[PDB]
This record gives C-alpha cells, structure tokens and sequence, in this order.
DNA sequence: CCTTAAGAGAGTCATAGTTACTCCCGCCGTTTACCCGCG
DNA sequence: GGCATTTGGCTAT
RNA sequence: GGUGGACGGGCCACCCUUAACCCGGAAAAGGAACAUGUGUUCGGAAAAUAGCC
DNA sequence: CGCGGGTAAACGGCGGGAGTAACTATGACTCTCTTAAGGTAGCCAAATGCC
C-alpha cells in the first residue's frame, strides 16, 4: 500500500527505500512477488489499483473529502444514498435497483376504492344492501309501490328509498424419367465415359443396389489405398531441484511445441483452461446411454393442421452434377476437416482426381439412382468435453456427440443440399442456417421490438422457447413427411430416406477404445451438410402456423409472431393470453411431432405499460406443458444467440472488461515468449470479443477501456515503454506493425456495416418493426466515429455496393457459379489511418514511411521463429525509436537530462548514432558491412560470376577507391558498393545509392583494365539499418541472374541481416556501457 | 564503416447533451349520493 | 531440385 | 570469500554433502503413465450449416 | 313511487411542463520515463507442389 505520490517510497515490506514508485512496484514484483499493490492518494487517501491513475489524480485532488454536503431528504431503502429530489431517488431506483423499481411500479399500478375524503355513510348496509335488491325485485308489476318498502326500511325515507332501487338498478415431368432421358442422351455421346458399363443396367434396373456398391468400392479402394501415403508422414535423482527444473522444462516443451504445431488448441488450453482430457466414463455406460437415446424411433404421429411455406421447386433437381459444381462445393467445404470412419479426407479426393471427373460420375450415378453405397452410410462419433470439472468429468452430459461422416458422403450431401435448399424456400422467419446474417437480424429485431414496446407503451410478451435435442429428436418420419408435404419430387424424397437408412456409428472415447454400432434411428445426422436444412424444413410448419394463427407483437399492419434461429425459437405477443395462444400452438406441435419442451428450460417476460413506464412480469408465469416458465425478472438476463437479454435494459452490456482482463491474465501466466503472447492475443482473444462487442452495440467508452487494457498488456509483454506509439501495435504486420486490433476503430466500423447489412436484407417483415430513423442516425454516428467521410455517408436504406460479378454471359450455371458475397462500405481503413498517424509523428516516426507496404522489409515481424526474442524486442524498439538511448530518455523532459553520447562525446545519442556514427561500434559496423558483402559475393558466385573483392583501383590523382564488390561474367563488370544506411526519410537509400554511383563513376577505363570487360555498370546497394530493403536493389539481383523467388528470399535475408546486425550493434554499445560503469 | 531535432500515451476532471424514465398538475370527462319533476 | 505459391481466426445453432 | 540452485538479476542452502523460491528479453522433460534399470505413451482427438472479421 | 333528467365531489385517463441519474461525448489538462545477459551464430519460416 504505497502513498502515491512519493519521492523515495519505502516498501510496504522489509523496508528498503526505492527511488521511484514504478521502481518500487518492480522491487515488489521481483524481490517479494506481489502483483496487487494498491496506491492511495496522499491528499484524500483515494485508493486505486492503478499507479499513474492516482498520480494524475493528485494534482487535481481537491483536498481530503471534508464536511460532506447536506444530505438530501430522500433515502434509498437498499443502499442508503441521499438525493436532492424525489425524481432523483426514483431514477436511482430505476437505474441501480431494477428489481426494486419494478415492484414499486407494480404497486403503483394497482388501483383501489379508498375514497380518502368525503365518505358519506349510507344508513343502508349489508342487511339492507341485499334486502333492497330483493324487495325491488319482489313487488314488480306494481308501479307506484314503496308503500311496503318504506315499511321495510322505515329507517330511510320515501324519495331517497326510490333513489336507492335506482342506485342499485344503475349497477409433371417425372424427374426419374428426366434423369433417365438426360443420361441416355449424354451417354449416346462420348461425354461421360468413366463408368459406361455400370450405367446401362441402371436405366432398366436389374441389380442397381450392387451397382452402387460395386462402383463405390471399385473407385474407393483407390482413394483408400492413398490414405496410407498420409499415414506414412504422420508416423511421428542427484538432487531434487533437477525434478523441478524437469517439470518446468516439460511445461515449456509442451506449450512451445503446441504453439508451432497448432497454435489453435493452445489458445484454448490457455484460455478457458479446457484440457485434453479423454472421457473416462465406462464404454458400457456411454453405449447404453447413446443406444437408448438414438436407437429409439421417434413418435411422429402426423403434422396435423400445420402446413409448409409454399410449394417445392423441382427444377433445381433436373440439371445434373457437373465437375464445376463439385469444385465449388469442395472450395466451400472446411479445409482441415477430420476424416470419417475410413480415413479419406478432402485431400485424398482432390489428389485422386484434381479435375473432378470420377467423383462427378459417381455422384451422378447415386443421384440418378436414389441410393448411396452401403460403405458410406457410416460415421464415427466422438465425445468431446464441455468443461474441465472432475465432478462433471464423471457426468454424462459434459460431452458432445460430434458425428463424423464419410467425406465423400458429406460432399454429395452438400451438393444435394444446394438443390433441396433452393427447391424448398423456408419461412422468412427462420433466420438460422439460411444465407443471411441470422444472428444479427434476430438480435436487432428483439432489441428493437423491446425498445419500441417500452417507448410506445404497448404490452409485449416474450418467451424464449427451448426445444430439447432438436436435432437428436426430430424423427426421420417427420422429415420425410415434411419433404412430401411440400410436394418435393418423390425421387429426392426417396434419396433422403435412403441417406437415412441403416446408419450406424461407434462413439470413440480414447485412442482405439471404440464402442460398437448404434443404429441411428432417430434424429438428423449431425455432421451431415443436409441436416440443418432438413431440420429447418421439419420446423417450418411451426413457424407457418405461428405466423398465420398466432397473435404476435404488432408495429403497423404486420406481426412478428415467432422469431427463429435453427432450434432456437422466441415467441412474441401483445398480451398475456395471446402469448398463451402461441404457447398452445407450440405445445400442439411438440405433442404431434415428438419434440419435447419443458417450461423449466424455457424463460420469458411480459412488459406491460403504465402511465409513466412499464412493468415486468406483473402477472402469473406462463405454463408450457404444465410446468411454469422461468420468468426473467429485472436485473436478470437470459442468453439468446450468445447475448444476455435483460428485460429491464434490453441487451445486458457486461462481461467484456472482466473477460478481457481474465484472458490477459491467463496469457501472461503461460510459458510463452513475449511475441508469442502477442500472437495468441491478437489471433485468438480479441476475435472472441468482437461478436459481443458488436451485436451488443457497445459505445466508445467500454471499447476504449478494452483497447487500453490490451495496449497495456501488450506493451508490458513486449517490454515497450508506455510512451511507445499506438501505431506499432495497431499497424498491419505488412506495414511494420504488430497487427493487434484497435477495437475503438474496428468495432464502430463493424457495427456501422452490420446496421447496413440489417437494413439491406431480404426479410420484408423484419424491415417494418425496425426504427428506420434511429438506425439511420446510429449508422451516421458510427460511420463518423469509425473515421469515415462526414459528408459521403452511404444511405443504408437505398442499396449495397459490391456487385462485381462475372456479369458477361458466364457459362457457369447457378449451381456452379461461386456464391456471391455482399461487401457493404467500410467507414475507412483504420489500419491505414493508424499508419498515417505513425508517419506524422516526428521522432518515433523517423523514416517509418519506408515500411509502408513492404513484405520483404517486414518479413521478420511475421516469421520470427529462429530469432532470440531479446533481439526481436530490440528490433521493435528500434522501429519505433523507443530504445532506451539517452536521446530517447531525454524526450520531452529535454533540458532535464543530457543527450550526449555515453561512449563518445557526440551531441545526440540517437538510435541512428549508435548504429551508424559512434566510433565505439565501428568494428561491429565493419563486420556487418563485410558480412553483407560476403552474402552478395556468395550469391553472385552461385551464378558463376567472377568477383574482385575490395579491389585496389587508382585514378590520376592516386586516389585509391575500393568498390566493395565487382561481379564479372561474360564481358560485363557490375561494380557494386554496399552501404547499410539508417533510413531517416523516404529518399534516404536512393540518396546513398546515388552517392555511391557518383563517387565511383570516375573509374571506367580503369575498371575496364582490371576486369577485362566493356560493360562497366555501377550500382549502389543501399540497405536499411532497421531492415529496409531498397526496391531498386532487385535490378542488381536481376542482373546477377537470380530467379524471382530466390530474389525475394535473398531480399528478406538481407533485410533480416541488416536489422539484426543493427540490433547487435546496439546491444554491444549498451554492454560496453554496462562493463565500463562498474569500473 | 557512417549521420546530422523533435513525445507520445495514460489517466482523471469538467461541461454539455442523451436516454429513459419520474413526478406532478390540470382538465376532462366519469362514477356516486341526493334533488327535482312526478305520473 | 530450383522455382512458385501459400499460409488464418471467432460467433450462432 | 567460493560453489550449487539449467542460464542472467535476486534470494537462498552448503562449505566437497543441496531443502525451498521470485522476476526475466532465459527456459524443447533427471516431470508423469504402460511394459524390466531401460524402450513406448503425454494426441495435431473437433463434424456440419450460415454469419462475421 | 317509479321513472327519467340534472348534480358537488373525490378520482381514473391523458396531454403537458419541468426534472434528474447514470451514461456518453468532447475538451483541457496533468502525469510517466535511468533499465539493464550475452550469445553461439548460420536465416531455417515451413509446407506443398511442379516442371
Ligand atoms: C451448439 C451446436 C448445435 N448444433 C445443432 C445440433 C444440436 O442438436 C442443436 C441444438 O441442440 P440443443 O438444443 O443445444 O440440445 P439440448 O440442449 O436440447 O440437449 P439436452 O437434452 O442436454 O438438453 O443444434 C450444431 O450443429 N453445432 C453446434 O455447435
Ligand atoms: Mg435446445
Ligand atoms: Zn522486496
Ligand atoms: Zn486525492
Ligand atoms: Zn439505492
Ligand atoms: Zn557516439
């Protein structure tokens, strides 16, 4: 507990006095091992865990908190905070105690009949309150009565009694045949030839099943025989302190081997602490569980009244599978996909047939037949954990059944998908698994609907329905019936039913510890490309009936009755009973189709308007199938599509700061090196925050806090001074930076063009519940905040740009044309803005423009494997002119300290002096220079050039010039002079080369005498002291005869050599100072 | 052999505008306990 | 066997 | 005063005998499991549909 | 005596003015820096194809 600001702060420790609070933190970290020192301001004792924060506070500290101002007369009942006015207390309760203000609103809403003032007692009472209705109904037909009533109630009078029994009175083409004709016609020609004998018995089916299997094996034992090619290359005390050193080296080994083997899964071992455990549940337990789960045919009684969205479009299936279609789908398939239960990966298929012809034949043979071979209807299931909790490592549901099918079945399934997906247009409400940003269009739709309901004072009921095991419960009969009801061609229906025939899998738990076959009789084949589409098609009836017969939230003349994303469903309503209607429809579907939903796993809420505001859950919880829902009260949240929705505030903006700090701690505690931690962060941590930080509509306050945490952590990992420019971290690795992501400049751009994407969408219903002007101005705001043109702001409600297709009559069909993506405008290139900011700095940007877009001068920043990190960090410091030279140390402080060279007596000890001018390092300089010459020498010799290393030439004035190199081959003299010059401007290396060429152009008839040649070329070979490769040097490298790949390799080698020889020069300079100070 | 000015970023603090309400007030028509005409 | 090219992440379900 | 704690800075143990540690720009197992003191293992275990950067 | 119509008198609804807590955005400031491995070297990224 330091007492910032202090001049010679004693440690809260043994007692040693350190010279600075920062040095005190260093002493605590190293000598003691405490990383949580808290700093209290000297004046007011304000405590902050961050040092300089308190340091900056101190000057503006307005003395110790004294004589607390008068306490308002409104005290909160939760935190005892005083407020000046009643409105203040109400707003505090709303903004800090939502569960309290909710109940306050509910209590205020309820009416009563108190009648506080003017309670005129009626001498009438119960005894007569009922007797008067009885007697007024007694003597009826007699008009002009009361002669008996007054006797009944003599206590009252005549006219008033008459007043009282008034008061109380007041209250087609046969796609099979089409395929046959198409084949026949194509086979009469020589177009298709691979399997001509196996196609004729298919036309008039004789042994079609065996034809499928025989063709399969006859062409698949080949691709199997080449899997072994891949398997061949994949074959790969004295003292007790030795034990601890072995453990530490083992942890190192592990992490550094994973880092270069697969940096992925190392990101996940570090972050989320999810280890490589293999499930130890007995194979009998897993066997029985998954047998009873999957080998249990569902109960799909029927689809009832539920219909589907439109009719089928069988034209998609008519035209055949062409090689370019397979190429498109293969390029659209995940590259590093694991193999099925035979080992055949995508690479096997590609190598066995680069220009897909055999596959393009077998796929057509399957499709024309409606059957698939009995060797691909198999898959290997794996149980991969969900969390590393031993008590939950002995839990069955801590594992997932990821099912891997034969890849040649996954590819055919994708090909069949494209066509089935086109032929069956899903309901526009199903935003999952469709070609669109479903998650964004659902999160925005919810957020909006809620905000608009609150603003317009309209009831809104939301239920986050939860189907249990939607993919593992949807019966195959259900899918077949759904396909039939859309009148999809019976041939494709039969093909789908056959793709769901006699499937079995084994759930491998450990290496070679497999279960045996479990016939998958229920559920969609997870891992099969068609399964998402089939699930959407079997779930469409629910959405159709909900949108046609349910009662949903209305904004105008339209009604979103049910949003959906895959199995996720959100029911909406405009009343507590309309939501009961939607829930009843959902129950009907779930009881008629076999899907199971329980209100225990479902949540919801009900926003009911009041005079001032709304109330949440001011009613009984809805019941789904009998068990009441888990109504989400204010202050609680529910995860919808990865974001926490709180009915009190819409989207719960939380977790990003805590998650980022936890991840930074996890990375810092890893046995990784300074530039490996930066890679793990910029490639596997910041991306994880994008989704939440984008779809949650985070502002530039949290974005700046997160970016500040990232910057501090990175600059501490890399041992860069805090004053180092942001550009080096945020500039692209192609421009000399580290490539770290600037969230404050990225997330606004992502949000702006996400809003653009939502506005420019196909969901017509979705773009009616959307607040047009609010998102228009929000898009303008984010565009300006992202650094865009404040005048040329695109109109999100007009059209996108992109386009740029193969517009001119492309022979590619619609199934072969590569899928076109949409490219909405970006506000700006924030990375280029960061680099421009770098270039504008005058001291840390010295000559940085030479690294504008150079991949051969920044090759080391990306590929730094075999370089001591102590060298890499110094290279980074040199590139930003933040190396602790006395010139840099006396920055801003200026006169405060001396900038003179510590070794020589030069005016400024700039980073350029140490590398280029100081006599002390002259030896090293010479070595480096000669070394570079030698490299060039060797390169020239590899092309059989004669070399005159440092020749002794003399002119008339006896002025001996010594051109570093002279290459000669076939009557030519390439005089070359190497020079490693610090780059302090865009035209620095050019100037050096010009100087060399001008100072050696005197010797023409002298070089002719020495070299025995007539073509006396003169070239300067400038190199950057910080690793800048002059582009014109390629000319020389071309004259030597180097290839265009060895040219780039040698350019990278030269840049690396120059940079890391300058680093060594700087290190020698500092080490000489170190070795001389002790004297 | 070579070069030859530089602060930059991190952090509070103050001021002004926004969002999502809070609060009350007046009016405005509406219920409720006798009044009047009353056949 | 020199040359030419290429080379990732995250989110929802 | 010197050695050892892989290496540097500490800080410890011993006086050739080594128990415990901290930080690092250093750290590729004298660590665990299966077989008889020696070899093997420590998995690159991860699918699909869309989206995003 | 019943039946119509009027009725102050608190009070349910709805516009309207004023009002504030907690953010959200912009700007003006003010604060920090002195530490501390040397090193064989041998540029290999590293993989994959291709001709
Ligand atoms: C998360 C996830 C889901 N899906 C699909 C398959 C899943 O069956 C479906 C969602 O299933 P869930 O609804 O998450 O399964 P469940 O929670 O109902 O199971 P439980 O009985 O334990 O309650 O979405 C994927 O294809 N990939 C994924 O990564
Ligand atoms: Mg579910
Ligand atoms: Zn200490
Ligand atoms: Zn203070
Ligand atoms: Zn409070
Ligand atoms: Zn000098």
């Amino acid at each position: 507990m330091v007492t910032v600001p202090d001049k010679n702060p004693p440690c809260p420790c043994c007692g040693t006095r350190v010279n600075s609070v920062l040095n005190l933190i260093e002493h605590l970290k190293v000598s003691h091992g405490k990383r949580g020192v808290c700093f209290r301001c000297a004046k007011c004792g304000k405590e902050n865990s961050n040092y300089h924060s308190v340091v900056c506070h101190f000057p503006k500290c307005r003395g110790p908190e004294t004589e607390k101002a008068p306490a308002g007369e409104w005290i909160c009942e939760v935190c005892n905070r005083d407020f000046t006015t009643k409105i203040g207390l109400g707003q505090h309760k709303r903004l800090a105690h939502p569960a309290v203000r909710n109940q306050e609103r509910i209590v205020a809403s309820q009416p009563k009949e108190t009648s506080n003032r003017g309670a005129h007692k009626r001498c009438w009472t119960k005894e007569e309150e009922e007797l008067l209705i009885r007697l007024e109904a007694q003597f009826e037909g007699n008009k002009n009565i009361n002669k008996l009533i007054a006797e009944h109630i003599t206590t009252k009078t005549a006219k008033q009694i008459s007043d009282k029994r008034r008061l109380l009175s007041r209250k087609e083409e046969q796609l099979q045949a089409y395929y046959k004709k198409t084949l026949e016609e194509r086979l009469s020609a020589g177009a298709l030839n691979t399997f001509p004998r196996a196609f004729k018995q298919v036309m008039e089916g004789r042994d079609i099943k065996l034809v499928i299997n025989q063709t399969a094996q006859d062409c698949f034992g080949c691709l199997e025989s080449i899997s072994q090619i891949r398997t061949a290359t994949r074959d790969k005390p004295f003292q007790k302190w030795m034990k601890d050193r072995a453990i530490k080296k083992g942890n190192y080994l592990r992490f550094q081997r994973l880092f270069y083997l697969d940096r992925g899964k190392l990101a996940k071992i570090i972050l989320d602490d999810i280890e490589c455990l293999s499930c130890d549940i007995p194979l009998s337990e897993i066997y029985s569980v998954f047998k009873t789960r999957w080998e249990t045919t569902g109960s799909f009684k029927s689809l009832g009244d539920f219909k589907t969205y439109g009719k089928a479009d069988n034209t998609a299936f008519r035209e055949l599978i062409t090689a370019k279609e397979i190429e498109k789908n293969v390029q659209e398939m995940s590259k590093g996909s694991a193999p099925g239960p035979d080992g055949i990966t995508l690479g096997d298929v590609v190598k066995m047939d680069p220009e897909f012809s055999r596959t393009m034949e077998i796929f057509n043979l399957w499709l024309t037949t409606g059957k698939i071979p009995d060797m691909v209807r198999g898959c290997r299931t794996v149980l991969i954990p969900k969390s590393s909790k031993p008590d939950r490592l002995k839990d069955i549901n801590n594992w997932r059944p990821i099912t891997i099918g034969s890849i040649l079945l996954r590819l055919f399934s994708r090909i069949v998908t494209a066509r089935l997906s086109k032929a069956c247009p899903l309901n526009p409400r199903q935003r999952g698994f469709i070609r669109a940003a479903g998650c964004s269009e659902n999160l925005k739709l919810l957020q909006t609907i809620i905000w608009s309901a609150k603003r317009e004072h309209r009831p809104l009921g939301v239920v986050f329905v939860d189907i249990a095991k939607a993919f593992d419960t949807v019966s195959h009969q259900h899918i077949i019936h759904a396909l039939q009801q859309r009148e999809v061609d019976p041939h494709i229906v039969g093909l789908v039913s056959n793709m769901y025939e006699n499937i079995s899998t084994y759930i491998t738990t450990k290496r070679n510890t497999h279960t045996d076959k479990i016939q998958i009789r229920v559920g969609v084949k997870q891992g099969d490309p068609m399964s998402p589409l089939l699930f959407n098609l079997a779930m469409d009836p629910l959405l159709c009936k909900l949108e046609e017969s349910g009662k949903g939230y209305h904004r105008g003349q339209s009604s979103i009755t049910a949003m959906a994303f895959a199995d996720d469903l959100v029911l909406l309503s405009d009343s507590w009973e309309n939501m009961n209607t939607n829930i009843s429809i959902l129950e009907t579907f779930c009881n008629l189709t076999g899907l199971k939903t329980q209100g225990q796993k479902c949540h919801g809420f009900y926003i009911k308007p009041t005079k001032d505001s709304y109330t949440i859950n001011d009613c009984a919880a809805w019941t789904i199938n009998g068990t009441p829902l888990n109504m989400i009260d204010p202050g609680e949240s529910e995860k919808y599509l990865g974001l926490q929705f709180d009915p009190w505030i819409g989207i719960a903006r939380s977790g990003l700061s805590t998650k980022l700090d936890f991840w930074l701690q996890r990375i810092d505690q890893a046995p990784l090196k300074p530039l490996q931690k930066t890679d793990i962060l910029k490639t596997y941590t910041i991306p994880r925050l994008i989704y939440i930080a984008d779809h949650s509509e985070v502002k530039t306050a949290l974005l700046e806090t997160l970016d500040q945490k990232i910057r501090t952590a990175v600059k501490e990992w890399l041992h860069l001074p805090p004053c180092t420019c942001d550009a080096i971290l945020y500039s692209s690795t192609r421009d000399g930076g580290l490539g770290i992501t600037k969230l404050a400049g990225l997330i606004p751009s992502v949000q702006a063009r996400r809003l653009h994407r939502i506005a420019q969408s196909s969901d017509d219903t979705m773009k009616c519940f959307m607040e047009k002007e609010k998102m228009e101005q929000l898009h303008k705001k984010l565009w300006i905040q992202a650094g865009g043109d404040r005048e040329n702001i695109p109109s999100i409600w007009e059209a996108p740009p992109s386009s740029e297709p193969p517009n001119n009559v492309s022979t590619n069909s619609e199934w072969e044309a590569p899928t076109q993506k949409d490219k909405f405008p970006k506000p700006c290139n924030w990375r280029k803005n960061e680099f421009k900011k770098w270039t504008k700095l005058a001291s840390q940007g010295r000559g940085i423009v030479n690294f504008e877009r150079d991949k051969i001068s920044n090759h080391w920043i990306q590929y730094y494997r075999r370089i001591p990190h102590r060298k890499l960090l110094t290279a980074l410091q040199l590139r930003a002119n933040v190396y602790p030279t006395r010139e840099f140390l006396a920055r801003g402080r200026q006169d405060q300290y001396i900038k003179a060279c510590r070794h020589c007596d030069a005016d400024i000890e700039s980073c350029a002096h140490i590398i280029g001018n100081c006599p002390v390092t002259q030896d090293a300089r010479i070595k480096r220079h000669n070394y570079i010459c030698e490299l060039l020498l060797e390169e020239a010799k590899k092309k059989d050039w004669v070399v005159f290393k440092e020749p002794h030439i003399r002119d008339s004035n006896k002025e001996l010039y010594k051109p570093d190199l002279i290459f000669v081959k076939d009557a030519r003299a390439l005089v070359v002079d190497v020079t490693v010059r610090y780059e302090a401007a865009k035209s620095s290396l050019e100037e050096a080369a010009a100087e060399k060429v001008r100072k050696y152009k005197h010797l023409e008839t002298e070089v002719r005498h020495l070299t025995n040649a007539k073509d006396v070329t003169f070239v300067g070979f400038p190199l950057g002291a910080r690793g800048k490769w002059h582009q014109d040097n390629f000319k020389l490298l071309t004259e030597l005869g180097l290839s265009k790949s060895r040219q780039v390799k040698m350019a990278e080698t030269f840049s690396t050599v120059a940079l890391f020889s300058s680093v060594d020069i700087v290190h020698m300079f500092a080490s000489r100072a170190r070795k001389s100070m002790v004297m």
